[PDB]
């Protein structure tokens, strides 16, 4: 858990690192959006190398999920642009 070691994200995702691997098959970057089992959500399978850990949950929302990526309340089931973040979002 922590933030792995106290300043990173888990193993990055997409094309390099722009987003990373939050569970099951699963994927969130920055300008990437989240993908779950998706080509670019593939990542997931360099975890299945090292069974590390990694920060965590990324504060839930009541939106279905986590704030995933640039506003996306997303978890292991689905991924979707949560206005209560910063995509479909009003202010946030």
């Amino acid at each position: 858990a922590v933030l792995d070691l106290d300043v990173r994200t888990c193993l990055p995702c997409g094309p390099g690192g722009k987003g990373r691997c939050f569970g099951p098959s699963i994927c969130c970057g920055d300008e990437l959006g989240c993908f779950v089992g998706t080509a670019e959500a593939l990542r997931c399978q360099e975890e299945n190398y090292l069974p590390s850990p990694c920060q965590s949950g990324q504060k839930p929302c009541g939106s279905g999920g986590r704030c995933a990526a640039a506003g996306i309340c997303c978890s292991p089931d689905g991924c979707e642009e949560d206005p209560a973040c910063d995509p479909e979002a009003a202010f946030s």
